[PDB]
């Protein structure tokens, strides 16, 4: 190996590389690799190509949650020291996107949306909700957040990445050069190559965001308005669409205190009709607009917009803030999460795709019994368009619908209890999926973790020789990310 960075072994390099925000796994590599660039990082592979043991797992930010940026005894590549390698943004005339920007594998999310906005007025239009996670990483898995629907997720926006396959090449590929190694790194969890470089998709940066939150008792009913909404004409209605499942009761990190956007305007509960469940609905929306818009204009335009929405009168709260806060509006939960202990404790979350005609049998058991109680977060569901995906990516949904939902339990784990309640936490998980499996729910894992080969050909169904073909092809000898746990390194 011959690096320009610097490569650090046991004490705290190696600690930080042996955890993650779930909290549940430490694995430890023989090193950590800092590459100042590609070649440092075809380096680190080609040694795993010639070494008897060593894997490579690239490493982003840390988020995932059971351990799939792991080496054991491998080799971990800090792709966090590659973060500044890029910024070149240009133009496209072909219509749809306005600009790019190519960025690093290595670059942060949050980090990228602010030099994009404050030195150039464009943003990329698909995100994920939390933006502390690396551009390789979002793109190695799909990249899922509210504007997915109209949009694709984040994997949907690249139109060009640079990559260190399996076997040592660092290669650019796209929908057309060396394009099978393009769409199988996309959401190939890290299971093809590294990713370097990414040209990411720019349209021009609203001013201002409303952030609504209105409430339903009724499911069906605020699903059916949620698919209604996500259904309408490219740029009628709004520009985000999202939503959750809270507790019907007071506990401020579970229940309704959990709902309103601004302190100034707080959960009346009075205004909750009295046939309801043990849990409510919050329908989640954003509208662009610009800054020039005068105000009497936008207000007539949003009643115009939720004025076919049948949640209840009085419990529509509202903000108007900008862009870049309500963007990273996900740091107000993360300071809740410091100040409450539980930012720092294990977080076992559970997220999944629920196709249409199966997120019906989830609301009824699911939410409603098994988790009546919250998980100690917020507890999404929104309706997302299969159409807006594309089934050459590497990435997994449900088997049919034109509409499936994205699940997601946003697990915390609450300073007191015993460490015997990150057990059971797994095991519903565990059981939630059991219990999707025996009722034949169309159900797909995002963020899959499976410890078995027949769970993972289960996930991949009919997609499971092609990601065979992929990795015979790309990582032969299967030294990549093995801690997704879906191939075993070469002996
Ligand atoms: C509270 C919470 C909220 C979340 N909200 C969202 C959300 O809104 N949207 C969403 O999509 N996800 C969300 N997640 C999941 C989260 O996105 C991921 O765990 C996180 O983005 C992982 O990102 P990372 O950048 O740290 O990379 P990693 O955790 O390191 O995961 C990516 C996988 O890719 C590999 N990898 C890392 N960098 C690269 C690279 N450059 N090239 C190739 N492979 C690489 C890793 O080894 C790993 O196997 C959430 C998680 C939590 C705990």
């Amino acid at each position: 190996l011959n690096i320009q960075g610097e490569i650090l072994c046991g004490g705290a390099a190696a600690d930080i590389a042996g955890r993650d925000f779930g909290g549940m796994n430490c694995v430890k590599p023989l090193a950590v690799v800092r590459p100042v660039g590609p070649e440092d990082i075809a380096g680190a592979v080609k040694a795993a190509l010639r070494s008897d043991k060593l894997t490579v797992a690239a490493r982003g930010n840390g988020h995932s949650i059971n351990g799939q940026a792991m080496a054991e005894g491998g080799l971990v590549v800090d792709m966090s020291t590659t973060a500044e390698n890029h910024f070149e943004v240009g133009y496209l005339s072909g219509g749809d996107a306005t600009a790019f920007v190519d960025v690093s594998g290595g670059a942060l999310w949050e980090d990228v949306l602010k030099r994009c906005v404050s030195e150039y007025g464009l943003a990329p239009r698909s995100w994920t909700d939390y933006l502390g996670l690396t551009v390789g990483g979002t793109l190695s898995n799909a990249g899922v957040s509210g504007q997915a629907f109209r949009y694709g997720p984040q994997t949907s926006n690249v139109t060009e990445l640079d990559v260190v396959t399996g076997n040592g090449d660092v290669v650019t590929c796209s929908e057309i050069e060396n394009s099978e190694l393009f769409f199988s790194v996309l959401g190939g969890l890290g299971q093809f190559g590294i990713i370097t470089r990414a040209r990411v998709l720019l349209q021009p940066a609203p001013d201002m965001v409303r952030w609504i939150r209105v409430v339903y008792t009724e499911f069906d009913e605020f699903t059916q308005d949620a698919e209604w909404l996500v259904s309408q004409k490219n740029e009628s209605s709004f520009d985000y669409v999202e939503g959750f499942v809270f507790v019907n009761g007071a506990d401020p990190v579970n229940g309704w205190p959990t709902v309103p956007l601004h302190p100034d305007h707080e959960f009346d509960p009075t205004r909750l009709p009295q046939s309801c469940g043990s849990v409510l609905y919050c329908l989640e929306l954003g509208l662009h607009y610009r800054d020039s818009d005068s105000n009497s204009t936008i207000d007539k335009r949003v009643e115009r917009l939720i004025g076919r929405l049948r949640f209840n009168e009085g419990l529509r709260f509202e903000v108007d803030l900008p862009y870049v806060d309500f963007l990273l509006r996900v740091k107000r939960s993360e300071e809740i999460a410091k100040e409450n202990g539980t930012w720092e404790t294990p977080h076992p979350w559970l997220n999944l795709f629920v196709s249409k005609r199966d997120i019906g049998d989830f609301n009824r058991t699911v939410f409603k019994e098994l988790v009546k109680n919250g998980v100690n977060g917020p507890m999404l569901v929104y309706p997302l368009l299969r159409s807006r995906w594309d089934d050459r990516t590497s990435v997994v949904i449900p088997e049919e619908g034109e509409i499936f939902y994205i699940v997601a339990l946003l697990r915390f784990v609450p300073p007191c209890a015993k460490v015997s309640s990150v057990e059971k936490m797994v095991a519903q998980n565990q059981e939630i999926v059991h219990w999707c499996v025996k009722n034949g729910i169309d159900y797909k894992l995002y963020l899959p973790h499976y410890k078995s080969q027949e769970e993972w050909i289960r996930h991949f169904g009919n997609r499971w020789s092609r990601f065979v073909d992929r990795k015979a092809m790309f990582d032969p000898m299967a030294i990549l990310s093995p801690g997704q746990k879906i191939f075993n390194r070469s002996l």
